[PDB]
């Protein structure tokens, strides 16, 4: 009866176990277990009387860690049936009822063993166990063999998105429901996004160079495989090749072509010279990451990036989350950068403020002033330190001119913009009450940016991102069906709630065409528009783009902001991920621009 | 549907409420409450449209802390309200709980609870769910907890608590949530008698030992509880012959000289000071005192909550049914149950067991025994009075509690046979040493075990098990447990035969020795047997006694082993409680004595 997660293509991707109860008939209980409970307590005034009353609770008793009853405890703690438990394990379970958190083997192992051994000592005294049984049982370690009750190995960020969001809003009882959650996640598009982010971050990583082995003279057993990287121990180093021991005991050779890319990393802005020998890259006893080819006939030295990234893709008509990638790989941590990654948008915020200039009567052709500006003490300068004078609004956006954005902010007013940013999705207490908000200094989430860019793809409507299509109970009854706010109700036909208009149709179409011009003046599609973003000191690289059927926002940055390096702008780091995802997601679909 | 506790006459004495859920129709929900849940988190991705639709699925299930599952259970548990009676602030408070019911709990962390609630109220304002007028009112509003008590145990507190604590001790908190109906062996008439006998008995000792001063001085009056017909008061004015005191209801009373003239100061366990002549000698302003009213009211008197403790345990000798149980002076003073958990030395109350084993080996109440000095290795046991009686009958040695005779009998019987019998009534091997001191009543015992022991004399040599549950009924009235005890005599009541641990003649001869000790060595009844006990330096006062239908054990002493005083003995401290109880418990019952069989 777990919480089951499906993709929009009816594939089960995840299963989340809640409170567990596995009832057993009383005659199925090994004698030593009942004895371990009979000996858990000093005295009973209900010794054969406790036996009759134990029979009424043996299946309901809270045994910590979502375990209700003896069988669920055997399963949760040891992955064993009640038959498989040892004297020591039976006494460990028998000691938990009194205080399952104070006596828990997971949180208090010391306190737990004190309790277990005493019960064993009291089992010995009662004649329940032999002296030999007691001697082994007391000497036995914790032996916890806790199975994973969170099956999430297909599209990890999609599965976790469901679990984590349910738990945040409805608490842990949300899992205990046994519901089937049918998401808006497209499994093909999700598989594409996962591969694209992985490739994008590795491309960035390799050009920034080899940072050395992740560990030296440490046990290989202590490392784990992920993102098609396999831990290995270097055993032999040759002039052009090295030998490594895999986690299965097999010895592999990595030839020159497999490691030659390994120029040493110096900093974000510097790599050393191409390596002239294998000895400059690896040491014997080093823990490296290898990747095989499809045939497994050749191996290469690979590297997990230190840089991070994310992708979020939504339908601009209804806000359906089609694909979501929260980091390089889910094994690293459960942290989802699309939903929780607060970062500065920089220039990706500019189309929002320029669309507000269009609301006021300006056209993409209207002349704007790119001349020096000073407000109070602050002198907003341009990233190139140049001033272009009278230029068209569209050129000013394309070139991301800070003085123009600052001047546009005064002409349109701060509150009017803050309100629009709030309309676009953005958080009220995250949007400052100053002029820096024309530069993309407020913190945003990639999902908010996707939501805001949808206003351009949909004709000026505010959509709300959503991941649930429908929910069923365990019996098959549909208990929830998504009723999103639609930008275009007749577009579903190719139904009920109409989304609110946040921009004039003409402002949205004008902005969409500027972004299309911005994309075409750098794949084989004429229905895409997009905007790059780079924060100060290249701490962030963004790409926010779309067609009329899909909005995609990509981001690249370090979790602890450090520069990505000069040369690492939006169009260089984030855009290739977007291009790779968009090109494959929109492959063999007609042109879909704005209505 | 709570855990229900019943007396043997099918009357409800306790209700223990566990996990609570009061489901509601979604239309019955105030919109402001739904809005509070919408303002609880910054971002919803299921402007909070879809969360409102999904909320309905979880609204009656969400764990809200303190056994509350769903909104209505939370409104009841925290505020003793229905959802439609909650203020905007209280709605914001509950909506703050789902994320971390223990990190935001108003009981556990009131500052984190307040911070979270105000954030939610702030968001309700920003989102336009509440007007600034509503917001300003709501943030200034305090926590205002009004938590009802869901553990109802105000009739026979030690009886109700026995069930709750014992079910939790063996089965954990799931035992309370079961909703089972526990039909106990407790006799309500007798339980009521037991409570008063212990209270009267302890107040009698306490008084003889003098006024030890107010329980507190310059401490908040709201931190004290009324119990055992004693009400905490704050002394506000001290006159020459009287004193004024502030009661918890907010009223002020006057206690005249009559109600405080008794207050002789406690000097030590053996000394009481000079009778007071003025109020200042007894009380000071800001003192926290205990007062007692009357049958109606009119007059209040200065009373004293005893430092000394006691207990009473009454069991049926045929099947071990627990009829009456008092764990201390008052359960509201101490939750601790001394009958079940109070390990103490029995002293002379263990002697009848040893003397019964000597009768088992062929001696009679008349066999001559030597009360004379003895040395067992490096140990010389002495008689408490430092007197030696020479050659005397066994029964005189038992009545007078001759340690030297006890030691000689232990040599005749053997330590092992003695230890085996001690164990036959719940005594742990670990709790009984393999030495000659066991004859002097040195092992630590529980009153419940001594009661079980004395039932061997009352029943004719059989081993019975103390039991407090007759049957268990599920929430839907089905009998899910029926007690199957071991009966000493089956025709006497209907299946299990109890194991004989003592020869019929030994049990019967001991019973008559105990009857003699009670009729000539100290109630209008002749079917009674019993033995007093007084440990060294009077650290314990005991009285174990019976008739053929009821075995009662009473104990008096300080929880921290301290002398009851030179002059205090079992016969003076524990025996009067036993008397008061037995006389009243056995009223209108025909004579009931022990049966002999060859
Ligand atoms: C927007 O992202 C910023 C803006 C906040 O200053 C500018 C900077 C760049 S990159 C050009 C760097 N200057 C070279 N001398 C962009 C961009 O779109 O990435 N816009
Ligand atoms: C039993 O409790 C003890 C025995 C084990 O020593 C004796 C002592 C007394 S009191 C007699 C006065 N002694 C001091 N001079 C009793 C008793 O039961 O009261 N039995």
């Amino acid at each position: 009866k777990p919480l089951q997660v499906y993709t929009a293509d009816n594939q089960l991707i995840a299963e989340y176990g809640g409170k567990l109860s596995i009832p057993v008939e009383y005659k199925q209980i090994p004698p030593n277990f009942i004895h371990a409970f009979l000996a858990a307590e000093d005295s009973s005034f209900f010794n054969l009387s406790k036996e009759d009353i134990l029979s009424l609770y043996v299946n309901k008793i809270f045994l910590g860690k979502n375990a209700y009853g003896i069988a669920a405890a055997a399963k949760i703690y040891y992955n064993k049936s009640i038959n498989e438990l040892s004297i020591a394990q039976m006494a460990m379970i028998a000691g938990l009822p009194k205080a399952p958190s104070k006596y828990n083997p997971v949180v208090n192992p010391e306190r737990a063993l004190e309790r277990r051994n005493w019960i064993l000592g009291r089992m010995l005294q009662l004649g329940y166990i032999s002296q030999a049984e007691y001697q082994k049982a007391v000497a036995e370690p914790i032996n916890l063999n806790m199975p994973n009750r969170d099956l999430n190995n297909i599209h990890p960020y999609a599965g976790e998105m469901v679990r984590s969001e349910l738990v945040k809003h409805f608490g842990e009882q949300a899992i205990d429901s046994g519901y089937k959650v049918y998401t808006t996640i497209n499994a093909k598009r999700q598989a594409i996004a996962e591969k694209a982010v992985q490739d994008g971050l590795e491309a960035y990583d390799r050009r920034h160079g080899w940072r050395g082995a992740e560990a030296h003279d440490k046990p290989l057993s202590e490392f784990r495989a992920y993102a098609n990287t396999y831990p290995a121990q270097v055993t032999k180093v040759n002039s052009s090749s090295f030998e490594a021991l895999m986690q299965d005991g097999s010895t592999v050779t990595v030839q020159w072509s497999g490691m030659s890319w390994a120029r040493p990393y110096r900093n974000a802005n510097s790599v050393g010279a191409a390596p002239s020998r294998a000895s400059q890259i690896v040491k014997v006893k080093d823990i490296v990451r290898l990747r095989p080819n499809e045939a497994k006939t050749a191996w290469s030295l690979v590297q997990v990036p230190k840089v991070q990234g994310q992708l979020i893709a939504i339908n601009p008509n209804d806000g359906s989350i089609e694909a979501i990638v929260g980091g390089y790989n889910f094994y690293q941590s459960k942290f989802n950068r699309a939903l929780q990654g607060w970062r500065q948008p920089g220039s990706t915020i500019k189309p929002f403020l320029y669309a507000l200039a269009l609301e006021r009567g300006m056209t993409p052709y209207s002349m704007v002033n790119d001349s020096p500006i000073t407000i109070g003490k602050w002198t907003p300068k341009n990233s190139d330190g140049r001033y272009l004078g009278m230029i068209p609004l569209r050129r000013a956006l394309y070139l991301s001119r800070n003085t123009v954005s600052v001047r546009l902010l005064q002409t349109v007013g701060i509150e009017r913009t803050r309100q629009l940013f709030m309309d676009f999705g953005l958080q009220e207490d995250q949007i400052p009450r100053n002029y820096t908000i024309a530069l993309g200094t407020p913190q945003v989430l990639p999902i908010q940016m996707a939501t805001g860019y949808a206003t351009f793809a949909n004709g000026g409507y505010r959509v709300q991102p959503h991941f649930i299509q429908r929910i069923e109970d365990a019996y098959g009854k549909v208990i929830y069906e998504a009723k999103p706010e639609y930008a275009c109700i007749p577009c579903i036909n190719a139904q009920y709630r109409q989304a609110q208009r946040i921009l004039k149709s003409s402002s949205a179409y004008d902005m969409a065409n500027i972004l299309r011009d911005v994309i075409e003046h750098g794949i084989g599609r004429s229905d895409l528009g997009g905007k790059t973003g780079t924060t100060n000191d290249a701490k962030d690289a963004w790409f926010a783009g779309f067609n009329g059927k899909l909005v995609t926002v990509t981001w690249v940055g370090f979790d602890q902001p450090t520069t990505l390096g000069r040369r690492e702008y939006g169009g260089i780091a984030a855009l290739p991920i977007w291009i790779n995802f968009m090109g494959q997601a929109l492959q063999g679909t007609p042109a879909a621009w704005v209505r």
